[PDB]
C-alpha cells in the first residue's frame, strides 16, 4: 500500500559541487552554512536562493562577512538574510538545469558548508544512467559537480542529513476537507479520485512542474474537467508502481503556491511538501525547521482570507526522529 | 482501567511566544533559566508567576541583572526570585486567558529561556480546532504565539522536557483515609463516590476551575450535598472516558488552596498536582523539583494545625526516570 | 530464603538537612566532601564524626580552611581530618536521636557535599509513619530536615550512591570458625541456632543497638545462657520475616567492638557492617573504601592478638560492581 | 559460493617499519599523516609514492614542512602534495620486493604516522611461512620490519583501520555489459567463463601482476583466444578454494590500467580494487575516499572517450559503514 | 578440558604497597608509570626491574627526573629506562620472597602509578590462608603491604588491568615441532606426554621455578630420562585439577631462558608468558605490548642461530580484546 510518495523513488543521489563566488570563499573561510533552495522558472531553468542565519555569524567577523553579503542585494527578515542567486550569478546553472528535465528527478533542499554545495535528488532507477551521463558529459578541466552517492533511496529524510542540517526538523500535517471548493485538479467530487503529489523542484517561478502518483483506475483527463487549475494539462508518463500511474505533469493549485509565496517572502521555507488526495479529502505534509513554525500561524491566517471558503486544518505537528 | 487522570487528556501542545520586556531581554542576554507559572483569577483571566533560581545568576552580570529585576517588584526568598506580570505589564494575557476559556485546556507549568516562553498545554481532542483557530486568529492581530506541538498526549512528564527543565523531578505522594471531616466534596460517605481532579490552572487566586473525571454511577449532586465546598456549584459536561463523566467544575476543597497559598509564600510550587477520590480516600500527587522538598515538613505541619482532625500521611517520596 | 539482613528492610529514607556552622560554610564555599559517621552513646543520642581527605582540599584555599577545622579539635591521621560534631545532647530539639529511637530505624553512612548533609536510613515500614511524624514535628521546632526519598528498600548499597560516594567501594569478608571460645551470644554450641545482625548505628560509645534476624526454631533466652555478652539482655520485638523473629537487641560481642574502636582511632571507618551466625560458624561482611583496606592486615593483627584464642581468616575482598 | 575475492585470502598481516629520511622526521615532528602507495616496475620491483593533504600541514611549520617536501621533487596538484621514493631514495625496497615475490601475497594501501610505516598485506596461508621467514632473514641484515598483525584474514576492509585512515572510505560499483569488445581477456563470449581478479600491487608501471580466481569449469588457455591482452599469457598455479582455481598472473586488460594512470596524474588513488567477470559482464569496485569522487566524471569521460565502444555505467557509490 | 594453564588457578589477588625511595617520591610527584618485573635468584629471592618509557617523561621536568634515574645505574635502550632494584636497596624483598615461596603463587606483572605499588598473584585456593597469614604476619613487622583484592581468579589478561596498564596487549604464539632435538624434558618421545606450564616468576637468574600441570597418565621420571634439562629435578606436588598433576619443578629448558635474556638485554620483556606440550609439539604463548613486538624479528633471528636445530615458527600474532 502506497502512503507517503516517497516510496515511488526507488533511487537516491547526493549532487556535490563548488562554484567560485565571494559567497564561497567566506563560507568556507568561517564555518558558515547556507541552506540552498532550488528554485526554476518558467523555462525550466534551475536557480537558488541562499539562506543564512544572522546568529550564525561569528561577530568578530560580522564586518567583513556583511560587507560581502550585502553585495548580493540580500533580504533581511526573522533574522534570516535571503539571497538570491540567478542564472548569471551561478555558473553551475546549466548542469542542474539539465538534470531537472529528467522527468523523475525530484530536487530536495541542498547547503553550502566548507565551500561546497550539497544537493541531495531522488528519483526512479530507470533514469538513473540518463543522471549518470549528463554528470559524465558535463565534466571539464578543473572543478566538477560530482556524485557522493548514488542508490537506492534512503528516504527523505536522508537528505536533511546529506545535506548536514543538524537543526530539529518537524512534521506539520495540514488536512482540507473540502478542497473542491477550489476546483480545477479538485473540481471532480463524483470519482473516486485519489493520488499523492510532490514537486520536483522545492520553489518555483509562474510554472508547475509535479510528480503526481495517481491511482490507475483513472487517467488525467479525469481530473482536468474545467480551466481552473494552475500551469498547464500536459503531462509526461513516467511509469507504474503497484496500481499507481506516474507523471511528470505540468498543472496544480493555487493554494499550495501561495502558501510557498507568503513563507518566502518571510525568509522562511519547508525542507520538504508533498501532498495525498483522496475521499474528496487533501492533506498537505510540511517538513521543516523552527522559523517556518513561528510564522505557521500568520501563514494560516493569510492562507484562510485569501481563500475564505476552505476549510483547513492543523492535524498535528510533531518533531521528527 | 483509569489510574492517572493523565489518561483521559489524549492530547496535547506546546505553546511558544515572545513578550517584549526587560525580563526577556536579560533572559536571551544572559542565558537565564524562569519557571513560568500560570495564574487565574475570579475573572478567569491568566497572568503569571516568574521563578529564578538566584544562584543560576553570573555574578558577573549580578548587578545589571538585580537592577532589572527589582523594577518588577520581586519577593526574595529561599534562595528564589518571585515576580508578579500582571494582567498590564503581560501583553499577551489576553490570547492565554482565551485558551484557558476552552473547556479542557490544562496549562503546565512553562518557562523561559532564550528569551521565548514555552507553555504545555493538555487537553480533550474534540476542542484541538477551537485550540488552533485562537492561535490562528490571535497572529491576525499581530501576536506572535505559535505551536512548537500538537498532537497526541505524550504525558504530563513530556512537559516537563519540552519546557527544558533539567532539574530532577520527584513524584511525592500523600493520603488523607478521612476527608469527610471537611466535608464539602468529601461530606457523602454513604455512597461509593469515585472521582480523579486535575486543576486547569497550577496556581489560581479566588477561584476554582478543575477537569472531574467522576464514576458514572453518580452525578454531581450525588456529591455536593452541603455548602461547605470552596467556589461554586457549576459545572460543565465535557464527554466520556470508559466510564468516567469528564466535567469542568467551579467547586474545590480549601486544604488543597491552603497547601498552594503557604508553598508559594514561600516563592516554592510544583509543576503538576492531580488527585485520587475512592473508598471514601483521598490521595495527593505532587511534582515537584527539590526546592519544595525542602519545605513539606514546614508545609505539613501547617497543614495539619490548620486542618487538626485530618489524618494525613506521606505515602512515598520518589526520583522520577 | 534469607541471606543479607537487608532483605528484612522493606523501606529507605535519604534524609537531608543543613548545619548551620562554619564547617557547613567551608564545604559549600570549596566543593569539599566530606563523610559523616552516625555514632550513639550510652544514653542513645546520635552524634556525628566527620571524615575530611586531607588531599582533597585545594591549596590555594589551605589556610582558610585549615583553621576553620582547627576550631573544632581535629585529628589528623593517615591523610585524613576527623571531627567530632555534638549538636543534639544538651539542647531540646533532637531529631536523630528521636529517629534513631524508632525501633527498626538502620542508619547508614552520611556525607555532605555543596553544604548539604544527606543522610540514609533503612527500616521496616510499620515504622514509616513514626518516621515521618517526627520529621513534621521536628519542622515544628525550627529544623531543617527533610525528605529527599522515601519507599521500598533500593539496598544498602543505593545509600552509597544516594550520599554521592565517588569512591570504590570493596565487600571484605571474615569467617570465623570458632567463635564459641568467646562464649557470650555464641556460647550455645548444641542448638542449630542461626541468625542475622546489624546495628543500629554504624559507630558507638559504651553501648550496643542491634536488630537481630533470629531464625524461629529459637528464642533470645536460647543464645544467652551466660553472662559474658557485652551490653544488656533486654530486647524489643520487632515482627517476622518469613521464618525469622525480628528484634532490637542491646547486647552483642567484644571483636567487632574492638575492630570499630582500632580502625577509628586510625581515621577510618567501614560504610556498612552486618554479620551472620549459622553451623556454629561466624561471618562479618564489611563495605569500605580503599582507605579500610590499607589497615586491614594491621586491624587485623591487632584483632588477633587480643583475641588469641579465634580462628580468623579473609575469605574474600572483591571490588563492587 | 564467492563473491568477493577477498574470500580466497584466508590470511593477513599489518607490516610495521621505520626508515631514516627527512619525510619520516617531520612526519612524527608535526603529527603529519601519509598515504603510501605500493608500486611495482617491470622488474617486480617495490616504491612508493607518498601522499600528503596541502590542508592538514600545520600552518605553525608550513615554511619548513615545505622546505623538507621540495627536496623530493614532489608534484602539487588538487590540494595533494605527491611524491615518489625510489628504490634507492627507499632503502626498505628490498624486503618489500621479496615479499611481493611470494606468490599470493597482496599488497594493501599502507601509512605512515608518528614516523612509523605501516603496510597491510593479504595471502593465503600456505605463504605464511615464507613471509615471516623473510621477515626473519631480512631482520638479520638489519632489524628494522616487524609484524604487529599475522593471522586470519578479517578482510580488506579491516587494512583501512590498521593504517589508520580516518576518512570515510567510499565504494564504488561500475559495470560494463559489453567487454568484449575490448578483445584481450573478455575476447571469449560463447563459454561461460567466470573469473575474479584483484592486482598485488595497487599502481604498477608497464607490468601485470594479478590474482586471478577463475571457475575451473575453465582453464587460462580458455581465456587467452587471441593476442590482444595486456601483459604476458604466463601464469602461476596458487592452488584451490571451492570450486575455483587460483592463479597468480602476468596479463591484463588496458581499461583499468588507463584509468590508474588518469587517476594518479591527478594525485588521488583508490585505497582498493578488485573485479568480477561473469556473464559476459564486468564488474569493476572501488573503494575510495572523496578526493577520487570528486575526479570520477572526468575519469569516466576520459575513459568512455578512450574506449568508445565501451559501454560503461555506474551501478552504486555508496558510503561504507 | 584444560587450555590455558590459568584454568589450574582459581584464585587470584592483588597485592598493593608502599616503599619510600626517591623513584617512588617522583613517580607520585610527576605521575609516571613504572611497569615492575618480578625477578628471583637462585637462592629464591625476590628482587624487581623498573621499566620507563622515555616519551612519557614530562619535558617540562625532565632534568630532575633524569638526575634522580641516573643514581640507580640505569640501562637506557629503545627508548626505555631500565633500573634494577636489588634487595637492599628495595626494602620490602623480604615478604614478597615469603609470597613467592608459597607453592602454588604466580607473580604476574607489576606497575608502580601514584607512588603505590601493585603487584597480581594467581595462585590455587588452598594456599590462600598461607597468603593471607604472611600479609598479617607482615603487618606486625611494621609493612604496608595489604590487598586490594583476594579472590577467583578473574583471569591472567584481569592483571593487565589491575595494574593500570593502558597499552594495547598483543598475543604472540610460536610452534616448535621439533622440541626433542633440544633433549631434556623432550627427550621423551614414545610416550604420549602432555603438559601445561607457567613460571612462578616473569624472570630468574641462574635459577627454575615452574608449575607444570602434567597429564596424570605419566611422572616426572617420564620426563626426566636425561641430565639435559636445566635447573633441577627436584617437586613439590601441590595436587589435582580434572586429569592433571600439579607440580612446583625446579627444571626448565634453554631455549626459553635464552629469549628471556635476549629481550631483557633490549629492554623488553612480556607481560605473561605459558607453555603447551603435546604430541611431540611445543606450543609458547607470549603477552605483550608493542615494544617487544619490534624486536621479535631480532630475537627469533637469535635465537635460531643458538639453536639451529630447532624448527621455529610464528604461528599467530593478534592483538587481544
Ligand atoms: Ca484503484
Ligand atoms: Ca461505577
Ligand atoms: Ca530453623
Ligand atoms: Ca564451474
Ligand atoms: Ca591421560
Ligand atoms: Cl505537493
Ligand atoms: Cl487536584
Ligand atoms: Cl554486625
Ligand atoms: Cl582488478
Ligand atoms: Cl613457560
Amino acid at each position: 500500500v502506497l502512503q507517503d510518495i516517497d516510496g515511488i523513488f526507488d533511487s537516491q543521489a547526493i549532487l556535490a559541487g563548488r562554484f567560485h563566488n565571494d559567497l564561497t570563499v567566506i563560507n568556507e573561510k568561517y564555518d558558515l552554512f547556507y541552506l540552498m533552495l532550488p528554485t526554476i522558472n518558467e523555462k525550466k531553468i534551475v536557480s537558488f536562493y541562499i539562506f543564512l542565519q544572522d546568529d550564525q555569524i561569528p561577530e568578530r567577523h560580522r564586518e567583513e562577512i556583511e560587507s560581502v553579503l550585502n553585495k548580493f542585494n540580500p533580504v533581511i527578515k526573522n533574522g534570516i538574510w535571503k539571497i538570491y542567486l540567478d542564472t548569471e550569478s551561478f555558473k553551475l546553472s546549466e548542469p542542474f538545469s539539465t538534470f531537472f528535465g529528467i522527468d523523475s528527478i525530484v530536487f530536495d533542499m541542498g547547503s553550502m558548508k566548507g565551500g561546497e554545495m550539497l544537493l541531495p535528488v531522488r528519483f526512479i532507477s530507470k533514469d538513473k544512467d540518463a543522471l549518470v551521463n549528463s554528470i559524465i558529459d558535463s565534466a571539464g578541466y578543473g572543478e566538477n559537480i560530482y556524485l557522493r552517492y548514488i542508490g537506492q533511496n534512503k528516504g527523505f529524510d536522508y537528505s536533511f542529513i546529506a545535506i548536514k542540517l543538524l537543526d530539529q526538523v518537524y512534521k506539520l500535517t495540514l488536512s482540507i476537507d473540502n478542497p473542491h471548493v477550489m476546483h480545477g485538479i479538485f473540481a471532480e467530487t463524483k470519482k473516486n479520485i485519489a493520488w499523492r503529489r510532490e514537486s520536483k523542484a522545492p520553489h518555483k517561478d509562474n510554472t508547475e512542474d509535479y510528480i503526481y502518483a495517481l491511482d490507475d483506475t483513472h487517467t488525467i483527463p479525469d481530473i482536468l474537467i474545467d480551466t481552473a487549475y494552475t500551469g498547464e494539462k500536459g503531462t509526461v508518463y513516467i511509469g507504474k508502481h503497484s496500481n499507481y500511474d506516474i507523471y511528470r505533469a505540468f498543472f496544480g493549485d493555487a493554494l499550495t503556491n501561495h502558501m510557498s509565496s507568503v513563507m518566502i517572502s518571510e525568509n522562511v521555507y519547508y525542507l520538504r511538501r508533498w501532498s495525498k488526495y483522496e475521499d474528496g479529502k487533501l492533506f498537505l505534509y510540511f517538513y521543516t525547521t523552527v522559523d517556518f513554525l513561528r510564522l505557521i500561524p500568520a501563514i494560516l491566517d493569510s492562507t484562510r482570507k485569501n481563500f475564505p471558503k476552505v476549510n483547513m486544518k492543523i492535524d498535528e505537528i510533531t518533531p521528527m526522529a
